[PDB]
């Protein structure tokens, strides 16, 4: 299937490690927009317990513009606490790209402002909550989308 | 609301830190069955970026039997790769307790064998997948259950 997770300038290695495993366990495709806050090193990756098939599937983009041009996403959603519809309120479809920001910074306003409110998605939280852990946020979105499609590829 | 997450002998501090924040963000109640693989230290907790309201809400149980006796769960589910219904296949209700195993070991067979297959839940994964990260598995279950109830307590 054709669902895509995009990490914008991820900073914390274990978050990305968790996300690689997640996408491999679900068949989602993972994209990373450079620069990252860590070395992309096959050794550290296998070191973290990741198999080759898991991390070579990942595609790395030199920057946001390069990503758009390379991927030409059919639809692009941004996950942000400043979003409107819940992640379970959108109907995901093939060719969707779901974008997440860096741990300390979040997504730059410039990228957010170019998207319709309807494509900026907020995972619900209780009032006055602090942000979710990045890999947890990705997990929640991936599994909701996958559920919507009937867990294709899971037996 | 009354939904409960239970960690059985969690080993890896950051996993638990993530789960504390998750439960606080969602209004789920967190339970931990000792012994843990780390010191329960308010200083390290606030150190990790956790607020006081987040980690004092957590209830720690000396062991599994003490947990059952203290909590008397209306229904107890175990999350295991060896489970049957998907996490999205159960209808969660108030008084549910959802139990997760430790990172290196998983839940002991003794606990699993005492549960009906119908209460052993598997989060779907592609064939020949390796286990999920613990906090990611908890997040997925928490958000599915919360979704079923209409995200009560979240203002949308
Ligand atoms: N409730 C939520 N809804 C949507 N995205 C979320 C989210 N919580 C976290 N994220 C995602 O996770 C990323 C990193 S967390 C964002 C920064 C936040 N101020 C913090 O305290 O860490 C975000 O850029 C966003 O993509
Ligand atoms: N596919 C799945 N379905 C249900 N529970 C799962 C699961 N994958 C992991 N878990 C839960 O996560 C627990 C720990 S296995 C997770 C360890 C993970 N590799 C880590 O380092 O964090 C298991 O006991 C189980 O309760």
């Amino acid at each position: 299937m054709a669902l895509n997770i995009v990490l914008y300038e991820p900073e914390i290695p274990p978050n990305t490690g968790n996300i690689i495993r997640l996408c491999a366990n679900t068949g989602f495709r993972l994209h990373i927009i450079e620069p990252m806050g860590f070395a992309w090193d096959d050794k550290r990756l296998r070191r973290a317990g990741l198999d080759y098939h898991e991390f070579t599937a990942v595609t790395r983009h030199h920057d946001y513009r390069a990503f758009l041009e390379a991927e030409n996403p059919q639809r692009l959603f941004a996950l942000t606490t400043k979003g409107t519809p819940a992640h379970s309120a959108v109907s995901y479809q093939d060719g969707d790209y779901l974008m997440f920001g860096p741990e300390t910074r979040g997504l730059p306003a410039s990228i957010l402002d170019a998207l319709p409110a309807e494509q900026k998605i907020r995972i619900p939280m209780v009032p006055d909550s602090r942000s979710m852990n990045l890999s947890n946020a990705v997990s929640v979105v991936v599994y909701e989308a996958w559920r919507q499609l009937g867990y294709p590829g899971a037996v």
